[PDB]
């Protein structure tokens, strides 16, 4: 029932190469926390976000998901022209229409045959782009998908930050827009291809998905705001995630102590170390790149499971999950087999 | 001589259908009226709208109806044509171009407003007017492999913002010709929704049966229209040319997978752009334009939930037969071209 023949064949990740620090923001948001007798850091001390990376100028999500999937390709030892379906999973987008998935193909010079289409779902969408992908490559309608994912927060920093900093902000539109500040940029891609074709290549499992779209409305974002009531979205995030773990002990076999990484979707550090304790998962098998980059949004999970790879920590036999609560809210768990 | 399936969908069927209609027509007359003195200024005579595009009158909502509102009415008349619950549904899919926000899908919003159980999975789908097509495609793969029994995809649409940015934009006295030419196939956009309930076969044994089809691509002319949610520019002359010559490849992979010959064919629902665009397409195929029902000339263009109106028209109009072999065609910004098959 799990897939069989669907393997990851190349994985990679870009780093925006500005440094916004929570200090330079701070200095700059100072004033307003005083009026509003804010008085603790909540952005380093609190949400635990030291840093995030910005683009350049004028870096769309698309070229951002471009760089991406060029080093993808590259890692995946493979040309443009094998790639038969190229998904984009990025909240980020460059119009309504078309698709970002359209513009980052004619960027890489796709063929006529190459699918594309974008997939929308908060931070689980490349876990959904990989499912929809696995399914594709497991039926014999393509050999290698392109799954990427360019996030750019540019806009909603200048924004916000500007919307905080007119002296006459107020503060339940303070504490309601603060998650936005724990945004990053940073963009993962990642070449998923027919098993027969990639022998030894890490193997994906496919998983399992639970939701309460009755909580849609608890994180709302647009390209140049974010409104998150973070207090419910955790307490719920993780009432729905107990759900997912009890459908992925029976679907996947899961038993926490037998998985050897969790690459998970993060949204601030108190919401990571509450979900860890809940299932008693091991800290040290989580890498977290939350501190110095944020969240990342649909991108967080690929671009830590790429830096897993490009470190070695990674080696052949290894148990990975897979895990995410998204805006929805929907929770997804799923496993590679590396 | 033993043949494999082409790759088609087996034991997929579509259980229920809906659309939408918005209720407040605006007219060509009436935008014609407003753009006159722009028209003069900048010496166009002919009716561009009604004439040249073919358009008579759209529908617009209500200003405060989002995508997720027309697409969850879209849904709910689509359940009870399947004569089932929103309990039984498994995967929900939004395919609009329209969206509420960045983050979360849409789809979650539909979702919650319809009220799925905790075991249906949701996303949105965006691939133009196209992605109606890709997201019957993403449930017929699950239904096949039987990981659900039931999917709904829906699609809301809304154009009252483009329409009144753009009217504003185009009745400015120093709107140059070239910005009003880039705007103006927007003019030809229009509201409405659908949704389809798809399920497996052996649950709905009459039910007409989704095959799914091919699809190519021309991705290299993926900046020819380009839209967001108050201004959409398109190059409708390019849109045309390479529209057509994408089409003439993706109907030869039509021919070898799904045995396309036209004349074989009953209906073509095919996504519309414009009356000549349209006209074009069927004289280029020898497709009879008597099989090819067009909602175009008072409800506009209805971006992906076009295919999935019309064919919701033509099931309520009486005018599907058991046996019926319909076409699911179009052309969608990318470019992108697809072609599928329902057989009734």
């Amino acid at each position: 029932m799990l897939f069989q023949n669907v393997s990851i064949a190349g994985l990679a990740h870009i780093d925006a190469p500005h440094t916004l620090t929570s200090k330079e923001i701070n200095e700059r948001l100072q004033p307003t926390y005083d009026r509003l007798g804010i008085k603790t850091d909540v952005l380093g001390d609190v949400a635990g976000i030291h840093a995030r990376r910005l683009w350049d100028q004028d870096v769309q999500a698309s070229d951002a998901a471009t760089q991406a999937a060029r080093k993808a390709l590259i890692d995946a030892n493979i040309g443009i022209e094998k790639i038969g379906l190229l998904i984009n999973t990025s909240v980020s987008r460059d119009y309504l229409e078309p698709s970002t998935a359209s513009i980052v193909s004619g960027n890489l010079g796709v063929s006529d045959h190459c699918m594309t289409f974008d997939v929308a779902n908060a931070a689980l969408a490349f876990i959904n782009g990989m499912d929809i992908a696995a399914r594709m490559l497991e039926r014999g309608e393509i050999d290698y998908a392109l799954v990427v994912d360019g996030e750019t927060a540019n806009l909603v920093y200048e924004k916000t930050l500007e919307r905080m900093t007119s002296p006459d902000v107020t503060e339940e539109e303070f504490r309601n827009e603060l998650a936005a500040l724990t945004l990053g940029c940073g963009a993962a891609a990642m070449v998923m291809a027919r098993s027969e074709l990639v022998p030894d290549a890490p193997r994906y499992k496919g998983g399992v998905t639970r939701s309460a779209t009755e909580w849609n409305k608890l994180c709302r974002g647009n390209l140049d705001r974010m409104v998150t009531d973070t207090r419910l979205l955790l307490i719920e995030g993780i009432k729905l995630a107990q759900k997912t773990f009890v459908a992925a002990k029976q679907v996947l076999g899961w038993a926490v102590e037998e998985l050897d990484q969790f690459v998970i979707h993060q949204v601030s550090r108190p919401h990571t170390a509450a979900f860890v304790k809940s299932f008693g998962i091991d800290p040290a098998k989580v890498m977290t790149i939350f501190g110095e980059h944020g969240n990342i949004g649909p991108a967080s999970v690929p671009i830590v499971l790429s830096k897993l790879k490009e470190l070695g920590r990674l080696k052949k036999g290894d148990r990975i999950a897979l895990l995410g609560i998204g805006s929805g809210l929907n929770c997804s768990m799923a496993e590679v087999v590396w």
